[PDB]
């Protein structure tokens, strides 16, 4: 039985509340709508919760959507932890 494991959206200073917007919506699929109350919840609180799949999905997608905060000069991250 494999575990799940959560990939956590973390909050930062520096990166566009837009732009951590639209990367939700082309890695992890989300509407307009959605990616923005994600992206909030993470700006207030500290973090939150995008999505909960297995280990190595979990990981290729906090590692692109954290590749592309990077390569834009962000400290944008995304990570994964376990369930
Ligand atoms: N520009 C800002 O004010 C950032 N707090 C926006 C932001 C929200 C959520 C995040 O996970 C990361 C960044």
């Amino acid at each position: 039985r494999p575990k799940l494991y959560k990939v956590m959206l973390l909050n930062d200073d520096y990166t566009p509340r837009e732009f951590v917007t639209v990367v939700l919506k082309a890695v992890f699929r989300m509407s307009e709508d959605t990616g923005r109350r994600v992206m909030m919840t993470a700006h207030r609180f500290g973090s939150a919760v995008v999505v909960v799949c297995e280990r190595d999905i979990a990981e290729t997608k906090a590692k692109e959507a954290t590749d592309l905060g990077k390569e834009a000069g962000f400290p944008l991250m995304f990570t994964t932890e376990p369930e």
